[PDB]
């Protein structure tokens, strides 16, 4: 049972929940690999034991372990896979699984919200236009005129033999990335690959550096079909600074809804390769990562010239001063537009109280230090001084190969 | 079957074949990762010694020679007669450098080859220990043009007690308990301050009182030694455009000299081997002055800046912190005391990683310690994956001798 200490206060807890960790990660007693983004790389008898475990913990969570429909439900899944080779999840189970996969996401700092999550069942789906209308319901409900609401929608589970639903965009909302005559990029260099595929499936390109991409949606077996998104459904925030009058003239924008559409949900031994989820942004994800990373929009040097900073010596900390203003402008702009957003101080303080909750509930909580600590002002937030344990519980979201 | 390591800012790919030779185990398993934890006989003394000797004779491109096999046969028969062996002077210098080279949480390692090793293995007493330390401080400080140095006191040996420096650093500030239960001075140093007092020291009452040295000779109580003030170079902190900053009274010292770690070379253990370099500015500005459990000046700075401290979304903490760091960098540059900022430091470490891949095929690095505590993703180390493992020779934590 790992002893975990908080170095700001001195408190000590023990992770007894780690002792129930399954899917072995990447580390060994000889070498630690916690800093790798993708750990490693990417006869149905094992379906039973994964469904048995998941159903067992479903009934513990609602008191009904021992007697009643608990043992009963064990038999239906036994007979359903003995007949068909897969099984269908009940509605409450799909909702309980979805929430647990969020609760178990080691790198998510927003997990204090894990209990409030709207789960749209789309297992009826069987068409590309069908999912496109499913996706537009999610976005509409999730955006909610800017008072954002956590949502996931679950499309039909992978079946042995015959194909899979797959959203080809990594997010539902993503900006174009076109290569110049220079080979350099106008737009988001993160999305130069998917922009390449959008065009070669009949998309006509656009203006420049803030073009919303179309959704490449893939019904089983048949190829991907492009789907344009209505501008009305894509809520965006133009970026302005509360006191730097020129920042708005830089013409920077970002969208409201972070909605990840390329991860695979796994509940009770069933894989849902199309299950896009969405929450709201932490300000540093936009300001520091999306806009300041050297391989993203790389705006930091441009904002520093406008602030008339000394970009000729790193010891002037001009990068640090420029970044903070970019984060200030993001927070101000989203707030001015009444769009839900959270600063990294508020967000990490909530994660600490999530840790304390999860200590009482389950005796621990899987957490990935490097992704919990903000990308600016790390040691100024409480999680910096908090030791953490990372391990992999099910249900979970996993990374998955891309369909090409 | 070696770890694939990716740099995300650029797209580089390399593999860490040096990890496979890792000669110790750490706290991680396939079941769970503990990377974020701060604190993670003859035949085995002989097998460590052989790996070191092999390392040394490799570095002087003399592997597998007669001079090589001689020294192997030599140390083996010395362990037989006495249970231990002695390093030659060149072997000691190489081992101290390798320990620095192998230190996984050190961002200043691009320098590892430039190290001044002082051989104090003939030291006989605490008084003499004091003299060797004062000279270390004088040479490393060098009137503000700092030099990397290490002093190596006698090794652990059967029959006698260890030399120990009780102080965690050669220069530290007193931490005095209050009547509010509060702490005047540095709260990290409240215990060593109590220790010093009960061993005879007359305490002050400032917030930047330099502590005496508690020095332990074999089988003796610790003895108290005052550092002559003119040996301890200090830098008063001011801000270049915030003139009220000087009225805080804040200071920090030139020389970071860590004195409580253990140096291991070829199975030998040196429990007293203080080493020193020069500060990276975030250690002073961010950690030592802004940690809530350290001097904790952040809120008082931000109020003086007229920042809005009612709400976190004004980012008052980030703004005050960046200006506390600007003051540190400016104050040291004004006082002509060596200092590196986290941007230059992390850029040099990137060069170290590339040097190390070509040289040894990888490099042990602790990402959570290499990435600076402010402006992380603005530096190039944030976007570099790293492999953490324990190589020997090495520095190691050891328990407090009290
Ligand atoms: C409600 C507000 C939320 C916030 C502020 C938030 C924030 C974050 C942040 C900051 C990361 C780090 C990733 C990065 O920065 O690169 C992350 C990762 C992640 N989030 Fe959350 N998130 C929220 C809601 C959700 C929801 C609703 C889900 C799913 C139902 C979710 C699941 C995940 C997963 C699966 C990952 C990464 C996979 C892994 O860590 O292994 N989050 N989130
Ligand atoms: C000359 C410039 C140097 C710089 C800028 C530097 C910087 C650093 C920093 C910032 C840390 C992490 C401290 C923290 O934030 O808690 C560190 C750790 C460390 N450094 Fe360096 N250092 C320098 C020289 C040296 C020298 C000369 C030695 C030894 C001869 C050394 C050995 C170590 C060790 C042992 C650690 C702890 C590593 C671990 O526990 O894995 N450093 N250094
Ligand atoms: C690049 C390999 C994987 O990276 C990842 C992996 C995951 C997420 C991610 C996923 C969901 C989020 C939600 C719901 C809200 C939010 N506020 N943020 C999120 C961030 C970002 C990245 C970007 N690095
Ligand atoms: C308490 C767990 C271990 O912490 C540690 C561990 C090590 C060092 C350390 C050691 C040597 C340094 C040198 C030579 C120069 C410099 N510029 N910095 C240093 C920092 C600081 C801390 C502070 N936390
Ligand atoms: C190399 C390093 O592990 C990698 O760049 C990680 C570090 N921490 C991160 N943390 C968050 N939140 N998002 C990221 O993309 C990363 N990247
Ligand atoms: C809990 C946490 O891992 C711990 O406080 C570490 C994090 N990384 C660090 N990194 C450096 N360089 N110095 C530190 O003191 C710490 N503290
Ligand atoms: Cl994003
Ligand atoms: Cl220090
Ligand atoms: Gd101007
Ligand atoms: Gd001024
Ligand atoms: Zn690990």
């Amino acid at each position: 049972f790992p002893r975990v200490k908080n170095w700001e206060v001195g408190s000590i807890t023990y992770d007894t929940l780690s002792a129930q960790a399954q899917q072995d990660g990447p580390c060994t007693p000889r070498r630690c690999l916690g800093s790798l983004v993708f750990p490693r790389k990417l006869a149905p008898e094992q379906l039973l034991s994964q469904a048995r475990d998941f159903i067992n913990q479903y009934y513990s969570s609602i008191k009904r372990s021992g007697s009643q429909a608990h043992e009963q439900r064990l038999q239906e899944v036994e007979a359903e896979v003995a007949a068909t080779g897969t099984y269908q999840l009940r509605e409450s189970e799909l909702v309980f699984g979805a929430k647990q996969a969020w609760r178990n996401a080691p790198r998510c700092v927003g997990r204090i919200q894990w209990g409030k999550l709207q789960v749209f069942d789309a297992r009826d789906c069987r068409s590309a236009q069908e999912m496109f209308t499913y996706i537009c319901n999610h976005i509409k409900y999730a955006t909610n005129r800017g008072n954002l609401r956590s949502a996931i929608t679950v499309f039909p589970q992978r079946c042995p033999g015959r194909g899979d639903f797959r959203i080809w965009n990594s997010q539902l909302v993503r900006y174009a990335g076109y290569r110049q005559q220079d080979g350099s990029v106008r737009g988001d260099p993160a999305n130069v690959e998917i922009t390449e595929l959008c065009i070669q499936h009949g998309w006509t390109p656009g203006n420049g550096r803030f073009d919303v991409l179309p959704l490449l949606l893939q019904a089983p077996d048949e190829p991907p079909e492009l789907f344009l998104l209505p501008p009305e459904l894509v809520l965006e925030v133009p970026l302005e600074h509360p006191t730097l009058e020129w920042f708005a003239a830089l013409g920077l924008r970002w969208y409201a809804l972070p909605a990840v559409s390329n991860m695979l949900l796994e509940i009770g031994g069933l894989e849902f390769p199309a299950a896009p989820f969405s929450g709201w942004y932490m300000s540093t994800e936009i300001g520091t990562r999306n806009l300041c990373d050297p391989h993203r929009y790389n705006i930091l040097e441009d904002v520093a010239v406008c602030m008339d900073l000394d970009t000729r010596t790193t010891s002037s900390l001009w990068k640090d001063k420029a970044a903070v203003e970019i984060n200030v402008a993001v927070l101000h702009s989203y707030q001015l537009a009444k769009v839900t957003i959270v600063d990294h101080h508020a967000a990490t303080a909530s994660f600490m109280k999530h840790l304390e909750n999860e200590q009482k509930a389950r005796g621990g909580c899987p957490a990935d230090w490097a992704w919990i600590v903000p990308p600016i002002s790390g040691s100024l937030t409480p999680v910096f001084h908090q030791e953490m344990v990372n391990y992999f519980l099910s249900p979970a979201f996993r990374y998955q190969p891309d369909p090409w």
